């Protein structure tokens, strides 16, 4: 059992947590683009956040590989369209660069990176 996010890091964990559980991504609405998009840039608002301010900082590191990384390589989905948008993948370098704004910097992202397409 878990109480109310209070720390900034509970609050990453638990955002961080609720964007796996989506069963699919980038369906349209292929259903439910418009609430993953959401996800992303609550995602987005708090990594910024994240300047441990006052808050915590650990769950980025998980969210290079499950996040951003997996992301740009479904994005390249010319197919039909599969209603994704260039938005949604400045989107993604825009989550990237919370990333490293972040207290960060390593060979962690080299091999995470290097691990998909990328």
């Amino acid at each position: 059992s878990v109480n109310c996010l209070r720390l900034g890091s509970m609050k990453c964990t638990l955002l961080l947590i609720l964007l796996r559980q989506w069963k699919r991504e980038l369906g349209s609405v292929q259903q439910l683009m418009e609430k993953t998009k959401a996800k992303v840039f609550s995602a987005f608002i708090t990594v910024l956040q994240m300047k441990e301010m006052k808050v915590s900082d650990i769950p980025q590191y998980s969210q290079l590989v499950l996040n951003v990384c997996e992301t740009l390589q479904e994005e390249v989905i010319a197919l039909f369209h599969r209603d994704q948008r260039d938005g949604v993948c400045v989107l993604g370098l825009h989550l990237a660069k919370e990333l490293c704004e972040v207290d960060e910097d390593g060979d962690s992202w080299l091999q995470v990176t290097r691990r998909l397409p990328i």
